[PDB]
């Protein structure tokens, strides 16, 4: 990918919503990760997010290079810790876990990795990351107070705060594997209060899931690959397009 | 009062010279004495009035912000010590995260509580990374910080680069009001080359030669309290370099 | 004194009956709307207006406090969700520690930062231990609490005894504004047996029967919001039924 | 000691100031502690504080044991953890470590021990406990941010807060073994801002120390043989 | 030695079968009522008495520990809830870190404050990682924990491996006294698959069915309380045998 | 490459003499360079290479780790400044807990996240208690520590005994890379009197006389970032 990811997002958003496929480099081998990314490409995905866990970094470079040499959509780093920086990716979500109670996850980890992000000249997309009930594993490991599903005003406050600090992307995270995706009323309130790129993920499995999320205001929909894959992504992209 | 965006105002000045701001704590005097300091400091050549610095009564902030808005014409910038530091009468607010606090409240929690009020008042929000440097003053104690050691400039550079990556366009090296010595020139200089943000430096700046080294080191903005036309030599000092 | 101390006012009422207070959040309506809420609650029998909540502008607090005090003769008590919660125009302030927060700022730090303003303004400070009970509402989340489990009354009692030992004369069991169910009767009663302080219960008290159960279990003060006069009258009569 | 320790304290302060001798039950045997106790009483100390660090409570109980039926000055628990409560003392400084960053030392340890204090019927004196630099071992173990010596305003703010929360005693602690006692202007300022009993302790060695600390506002002086003389005598500067 | 080390005693039993331990809170009864409970539990087949589980004064602890030691021949193991929980009358102490507390005091600070005491007393110290599982009980609340979600066995296995790599030879999955449901079988089995530590499971184990499921899933040691005695313990012990 | 468990190798050395480890920050040079610093280190008499102390990128390690391993025959030991410090090309890892951090992430959290990887890689894990002494350096700042004060050796000895009781067989007194002065001799000695762990001391060890006094006070292992003089100093 030559183009800037952030410019590429704005290009897509003039006409439709963005889908991103999340891959954990630990869950498979680089070659297996390529066949997953390729199946998602055939399904209609717009990019690969790489990371999600806290784990060894050498598998990341291996997975990222195998991706960079075999696909033509951006590879975006979604770091679960400072280990999550690799050269073969096209951008990084440079994120702050806003509702952690631990300074390490809010500010400290990203301070440790900042020079390395600069050294590699990787495009850094400034992002507020907000864990919503139930929160999954990231909500537990990252010491969060998950935002309750019936308190959308709390989510809107953090999104406005993130916008005021300069973050141009905002991510409502229910947690990978959550039984229910982030509520529409919360997605819609956040979208109303901010002019950021709004990313929603966690528990989006069906096309009807993706349509509700997209219809509520999500600019970007993130899903994993648990199911068949090409088919899952295609249905998700269909629901995403089913909205106005 | 101030019509233009304080941030474009900043860039206009920076095309020729460096910026000086006067910090005024609303509690150390009545509103009308603060207009004294404000106008006197404007005569000294300051480019704006920073209001706040401590945790204060908010109705006092409103009265000093009003008194200033009715009488001076340099921008009035809120430098909030807590959510108590938002007032309708100011031109802008340093919307800041205390980056090296160990308490989530000072890093991110306080600002989430105030965000809706900032949006409601529609006050211009300047996104700022705020970094406390040894000794750190009262703000370093109350804000539960680990003040950056003065002989660890690489640490300051890492946080400056992180703030810029998070989208913060201002960065504030804070030695603390009343610090015996200002922020090291080596730190200011290393931060400046790592980031393309507006570098603000404050704390322990008294003399005109304090000004000269801070500004010469790389500061875009110099902040000083009061001790009265002790401002032109800081300005003087800043001048040149 | 022309106006008595709010803490004395409380003890006078507690000589014959239990106290009801009406919580008004200044950010949920306009000052004049707030006045009509208060006047209705006073017609319904409320003994005071508590003013505050998480998410609060100091400008709106002052405007609401000023409007209330022009128009009513019962006390106006600050129930601060942050340091922005202090206003010249109130009669008293619940000077409270959020006992079961995991964040020192809500336990002690916020109160240190405003102690000087409270002393400058000379507003009556009522020393209170504030304890968030499951589910805990928005204050429980913003204040970084570990809400006391509804089935662990011994925990609430330990905090009540400790707050008394530290010299706090009032103790507040907070289920959170809008909780589906008020603090359990068993917990209210056990706290009441373990301490001699004024016991305030709030959160999820909507009906006269809610108020009867909470008052009957031992609350000295019942606190309720205004989501629906009338509602207040039924609550106040519910509390009386227990005498 | 039949009377309430707090009443006792107020009687003393109608004429003079108060001295308390701190004994750590881990530094000596129970009968060795009674020896130090008597010497300081002969020396004019007003009471024995019993605690200072986290130690086995059987150590504490037995040191409180001998002490009770040998002396007639009060025994006051100065707990460093929940281990610090014994049926033997006349009173306990029921304290919150105000400038800890850890909730356990602000509020959590006292909640765990409250039911026990209430069962033993011990008189509990509500105290705000504030650590001043350098702060010593307690400042380090209690995860504190010690109040800088050149920031008396910070200490005054916590004193006002403690009073507002209903704490009737306030302890300015430099840390056992501190090179310098708490700064006079800090003591002066906090005494100006509160009507509580002001206890100061830590690094008060000579009669000059106890004089200067008492002259600055301190109502109670805490020190760790008959060296109490110049302390108590020094506290003669009224 | 006349008396085995408790850790060697555990390994001796484990060559043939699983270990049952009876948890007794000293604050819940008088010392001689505790003797009645403990002797019943021994008749039921328990292998030892754990003593503690609350934060309570050290004087009730010593009295209970003394009375137990006069009357029983199985080890008394301290299961401390704070530094108050150390007593010279026990045979050993679970020297534990609360791995998933967010408060350093419960991870490491409290154990630092009591270590000198443990050394001066003679107490054998069994090194243990203590991991609170949803719902967690009173200990999960007091100890500032983030209880491991029942559907997150991978998290529990990561802390088990970490404790093993740090030198802890015992690992305790704690659902909390009075938990409606015991620690999930899936979590137990994954933890057993990943570590060679002595694996202890407690909380909400009330029937022989519970115990057979917990033991069958891989627990080396089953802990149960006294709420209904000789019968419950026998039922639990026979379940474990199955 | 190694073979032989690093822990046994340490014990074999300590039957005769004290151990020296050479600390290499892989971020402050290139893999081919790091080899030269290492080869020069061993001809100075050092017993192994500690790889990390940072505060780093992890492609730099895996490549310095390989470069060190295929050139050298002393143990390569990871000294992780974060989870970023796990590389399969090393012989062992100081699997450590930052005992006097106020942050649970540095006490226990970070190590839980990397434990599965350490198991997968079969890297020898040495259980270690890591205790920052004032001034504490960069690790003591980043790791949110309350550094042990130099005049409070009882504090360090309390944590030494606690870590022994928890099963950590190595205890590391860290004054910080670049510290002006090394851990107080009274502190090293009191720690040695209180546990039976391998006692490691690092930070602020410059001269042969530096390495003579820390090893003299009780240290089993001496770490330094020259080495010839360090090693002869350690005898004593």
């Amino acid at each position: 990918f030559k183009m800037k990811v952030e410019d590429y997002f704005h290009d897509i958003l003039r006409e439709r919503k963005i889908h991103l496929t999340l891959i954990d480099p630990e869950e498979q081998t680089p070659e297996e990760a390529v066949e997953i990314a390729r199946a998602a490409i055939r399904g209609g995905t717009d990019g690969i997010m790489l990371g999600g866990s806290t784990t060894d970094s050498s598998e990341l470079d291996n997975t990222a290079r195998a991706l960079r040499e075999n696909i033509d959509v951006p590879i975006i780093l979604f770091p679960g810790n400072t280990t999550g920086v690799s050269r073969y990716a096209d951008a990084i979500f440079f994120m702050s876990l806003l509702n952690s109670t631990n300074p390490y996850w809010i500010i400290g980890a990203q301070a440790l990795g900042a020079a390395t992000v600069k050294k590699m000249g990787i495009e850094a997309l400034p992002m507020g990351y907000l864990v919503v009930e139930p929160g999954g594993t990231v909500g537990w490991v990252g010491d969060t107070k998950p935002v309750p599903r019936n308190k959308p005003d709390i989510a809107a406050a953090y999104a406005m705060e993130a916008e005021f600090l300069g973050m141009r992307l905002f991510y409502l995270e229910a947690g990978s594997g959550a039984p229910e995706h982030v509520p529409e009323e919360m997605i819609a309130l956040v979208k109303r209060c901010t002019d950021q790129i709004l990313i929603v993920g966690g528990g989006i499995r069906s096309g009807e899931d993706a349509a509700r999320v997209a219809g509520a205001g999500a600019d970007v929909v993130v899903t994993g690959t648990v199911v068949n894959v090409e088919d899952k992504i295609r249905e998700i992209v269909e629901g995403m397009g089913s909205v106005l």
